[PDB]
C-alpha cells in the first residue's frame, strides 16, 4: 500500500569531529565497567541489554576468572583466539562505524567520485567485516555501482561469510597487506580497512602496499584505536595485536607514505577513523570567482570547460557571499562534460561575530584546501567541512489557526495547489496564493472556487516576490486578512541545458523566483511578520545530489537552503525540503506519469507520502531535510 521513503537531514560536517559518541551512556557505562576490569587485572541470557553483558566486557570478566586460579597468561591464546571474531561486535570496537561517521567519510569519498562508481577493497576482511556494513550503507545511492572485493591473508578466514559475500556480490581475494597487493587489486577508487581487532602486522609496509594500490584521488578509510587512550590501552593490554599506534604515530606514518591525511572522526574512548586520500600531481589550478551577481561568470566557466584538452583543475570561489549556491552548482555540473574537473570554496559564516580566513591564491589554508583536493569545501564558523547527509530519526501534528494568513509562492501550480487544500483541511482559512499571470486553466479556478464556497478567503495575487516592492506588497495583502503564520516558496522557473547551452540570462531567471524571491521574503517577514510560524522553501534531490542539465536550478535552490541555515541561526522559522521526483501533480508528472516512470533508479513520491512526510518535517528543529523513494 503505502510508499516508505528515505528521510534524511543536510547538515554541514565538519572534516575533524573529536569527542564523539560522548552523549551515549550506554558506551559511557560500558567503558568505565572495562577500565575496572583492568584495573583489577594489573593490580590483581537474553539480548545484551546491560553494558556489562557486551562482548569486551565478557572477554575481560573471563580475563578475571582465569586470573583467579586457572592463570589467563596460559589460557589466553586459546580464550582471545576463540572470542576474536566476536569483538568486533563489541559496542565500544564498533562505535563510530555504528555510528554517522562511517556513513559521513563513506559520501565524502563517493562525492570525489569522476563518475557514479566506486571500486573498493577491503583489507583483512576476516575481522574488519566492513563488506557487511559499506554496501548497506550505501545502496540508498539510487545510482552508484560499487565493484567491491573483500580480501584477508589466511583464505579460509572468509569461509563463514561465504554465502553473504556471494550472494551480495562481493568478490573475494587473498592478500596479505605485508606484500604488494595482486595487480588485479589496482586503482582501487576506495580501501578499506577495520584494524581494531585485525592484526595488521607492520603498519608501515602495510600503509605502504595500500597506498600502491590505490589510485592517484583514491581514499583509504582507517578505523582502528589510538594509544595514550583508553580503549587502545585496554586491548593493547590484553594483546600478550601490533599495529596500536598513538595519533602522532599514525600521521607521522601517513607522511611517510605520502597519504595526505582529510577526514578525521575520534570517539571520547579514542577509537578513530581516519580518511586518507594518495595524491593527485597538482596541475596549475585555474580560480574562478562566482559571486558576481550578473553570473558572468557562466560564460567564463563555459570556455574554461570548453577546453575538452585540458586537465586544469576548476576552482569556484564563493568568498563574498555566505547565501551563495554554489554547492548545488557543483553537484549539478560534476555530472556534466568536464565535470570531473571542478572542486569548489565556499565561505559560509553565520555568525557576523566569526572570522573570515584568508583563501588568496598564496594562502597557507588555499595551499592546505589544495593538498587535499576535495570537491567540496565549505567554511563555516571556525571549521572546514561539508555539508551531509544523516538519516532522521524519528519523532506533534500539524493544525493551523483561523485567524492566520498564509502565503504560498506559486501557489497556482501542481504542488501548490495540494499544499493549500492540505493546509486548509489542516485548519487555514486566509490563504494568498501568488502567480506571475494569475489564473490561467481551469482546474486552478476550479479550486480556488470549490475552496471560497467552503468559506475559505481565497486571494489570487500577482506580487512578484523576485523584487523586493512585489515582496513588501504580498504580505501587505496577506496582512490585510490577517497576521501572516507562515510562507511557502513553491515558485520555479525552469531553464534547462547543459552549461555549454547556458546564459548569464538564463541562470538569473531560474535564481529570481528562488534566490531573489526567498532573500525578499526573508527581508520583509524579519521586518514585519511577527507572527511568522513557518518559513518553508522547496528544493530538491538536483541541489542535494545534482543532475545534468540543472546547474541554474541547483543554484538557486542551494541559495535558498543557505538562507534557511541563517534564519533558524538567528532563531527565526527556516526550512529547505529537498524533494525528490513528486507523482500526481507537478511539473514531471506533465512529463509524464505518476507511477511506472522510474526516474534515475527512484520513483515520483505520490502526494499522500509527500503530505506526510511535510507534516512529519515541519514539526522538526533541522535546518535543511530530504525525501525521496528509492526504486526496486
Ligand atoms: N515537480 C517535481 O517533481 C519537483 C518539484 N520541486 C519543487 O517544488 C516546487 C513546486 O513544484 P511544481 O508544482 O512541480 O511546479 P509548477 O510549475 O507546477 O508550479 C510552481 C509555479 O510557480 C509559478 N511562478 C514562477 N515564477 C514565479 C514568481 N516569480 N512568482 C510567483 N509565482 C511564480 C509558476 O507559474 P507562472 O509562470 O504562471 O507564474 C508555476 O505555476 C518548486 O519549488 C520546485 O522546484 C522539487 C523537486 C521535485
Ligand atoms: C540518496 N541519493 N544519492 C544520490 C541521489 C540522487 C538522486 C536523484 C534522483 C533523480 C534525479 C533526476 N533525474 C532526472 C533526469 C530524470 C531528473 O529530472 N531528476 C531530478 C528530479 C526529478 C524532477 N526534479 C525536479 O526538481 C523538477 C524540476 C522540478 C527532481 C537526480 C538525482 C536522488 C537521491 C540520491
Ligand atoms: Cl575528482
Amino acid at each position: 500500500e503505502q510508499q516508505v521513503p528515505i528521510l534524511e537531514k543536510f547538515c554541514f560536517t565538519p572534516h575533524t569531529e573529536e569527542g564523539c559518541l560522548s552523549e551515549r551512556a550506554a558506551l559511557q557505562e560500558e567503558l568505565q565497567l572495562c577500565k575496572g576490569l583492568v584495573q583489577a587485572l594489573q593490580t590483581k541470557a537474553q539480548i545484551p541489554r546491560d553494558p556489562s553483558q557486551q562482548e569486551l566486557p565478557r572477554l575481560l570478566s573471563a580475563a578475571c576468572r582465569l586470573q583467579l586460579n586457572g592463570n589467563l597468561q596460559l589460557e589466553l591464546a586459546q580464550v582471545l583466539a576463540q572470542e576474536r571474531p566476536k569483538l568486533p561486535e563489541d559496542p565500544l570496537l564498533s562505535g563510530l562505524l555504528d555510528s554517522p561517521a562511517l556513513k559521513a567519510c563513506l559520501d565524502t569519498a563517493v562525492e570525489n567520485m569522476p563518475s557514479l562508481k566506486m571500486k573498493v577493497v577491503e583489507v583483512l576482511a576476516g575481522h574488519g567485516h566492513l563488506y557487511s556494513r559499506i554496501p548497506g550503507l550505501l545502496s540508498p545511492h539510487p545510482l552508484l555501482q560499487l565493484s567491491y572485493t573483500a580480501t584477508d591473508r589466511h583464505p579460509q578466514a572468509l569461509e563463514a561469510a561465504q554465502a553473504e559475500l556471494q550472494q551480495h556480490d562481493v568478490a573475494q581475494g587473498q592478500w596479505d597487506p605485508a606484500d604488494p597487493a595482486p595487480s588485479a587489486l589496482g586503482s582501487a577508487d576506495l580501501l578499506v580497512c577495520n584494524c581494531a581487532v585485525a592484526a595488521l602486522g607492520d603498519p608501515a609496509s602495510a600503509l605502504s602496499n595500500m597506498v600502491a594500490a590505490l589510485r592517484e584521488g583514491g581514499f583509504l578509510l582507517l578505523h582502528t584505536l589510538l594509544r595514550g587512550h583508553p580503549l587502545g590501552d585496554i586491548v593493547a593490554f590484553l594483546t600478550s595485536g601490533q599495529g596500536i599506534l598513538s595519533q602522532d604515530a599514525w600521521e607521522s606514518l601517513f607522511s611517510r607514505v605520502s597519504l595526505r591525511l582529510v577526514g578525521l572522526k575520534k570517539s571520547f574512548y579514542g577509537s578513530t577513523l581516519f580518511l586518507c586520500r594518495r595524491p593527485t600531481p597538482q596541475d596549475s589550478p585555474i580560480f574562478l570567482p562566482v559571486d558576481d551577481t550578473s553570473f558572468r561568470w557562466v560564460e567564463s566557466l563555459k570556455g574554461i570547460l570548453a577546453d575538452e584538452d585540458s586537465s586544469r583543475p576548476v576552482w569556484l570561489k564563493a568568498i563574498n557571499c555566505a547565501t551563495s549556491g554554489v554547492v548545488g552548482l557543483v553537484n549539478c555540473l560534476r555530472r556534466e562534460p568536464g565535470g570531473n574537473r571542478l572542486r569548489c570554496v565556499l565561505l559560509s559564516n553565520l555568525s557576523s561575530t566569526s572570522h573570515v580566513p584568508e583563501v588568496d591564491p598564496g594562502s597557507a589554508e588555499l595551499q592546505k584546501v589544495l593538498q587535499g583536493d576535495l570537491v567540496m569545501n565549505v567554511y563555516r564558523d571556525g571549521a572546514w567541512g561539508a555539508f551531509r547527509h544523516f538519516l532522521l530519526e524519528e519523532d506533534s501534528k500539524t493544525g493551523c489557526p483561523a485567524h492566520k494568513s498564509y502565503i504560498i509562492a506559486g501557489g497556482l501550480g501542481g504542488f501548490g495547489l495540494e499544499l493549500a487544500q492540505w493546509l486548509i483541511q489542516r485548519g487555514v482559512q486566509k490563504l494568498v496564493l501568488t502567480s506571475r499571470s494569475g489564473i490561467r486553466t481551469g482546474y486552478q479556478a476550479k479550486q480556488v472556487r470549490r475552496w471560497r464556497r467552503q468559506g475559505v478567503q481565497v486571494q489570487v495575487s500577482t506580487s512578484n516576490i523576485s523584487s523586493l516592492e512585489g515582496a513588501r506588497g504580498l504580505i501587505a495583502e496577506a496582512a490585510q486578512l490577517g497576521p501572516v503564520g507562515g510562507v511557502f516558496n513553491l515558485a520555479v522557473v525552469l531553464r534547462d541545458g547543459l552549461l555549454e547551452n547556458q546564459t548569464p540570462e538564463f541562470f538569473q531567471d531560474v535564481c529570481k523566483p528562488k534566490y531573489s524571491g526567498t532573500l525578499n521574503l526573508d527581508r520583509v517577514t524579519r521586518e514585519a511578520c511577527p507572527e511568522l510560524d513557518y518559513f518553508v522553501v522547496f528544493s530538491s534531490v538536483s541541489c542535494g545530489r545534482g543532475n545534468a542539465g540543472q546547474s541554474n536550478y541547483g543554484f538557486a535552490n542551494s541559495a535558498m537552503e543557505r538562507i534557511c541555515e541563517k534564519r533558524r541561526h538567528e532563531g527565526l522559522p527556516g526550512l529547505a525540503v529537498q524533494w525528490g521526483a513528486i507523482g500526481d501533480v507537478g511539473i514531471l508528472v506533465e512529463t509524464m506519469s505518476t507511477n511506472d516512470t522510474i526516474v534515475s533508479g527512484t520513483l515520483p513520491q505520490r502526494m499522500a507520502s509527500c503530505l506526510e512526510v511535510l507534516d512529519l518535517f515541519l514539526n522538526q528543529p533541522h535546518m535543511v531535510l530530504s525525501s525521496f523513494v528509492l526504486a526496486e
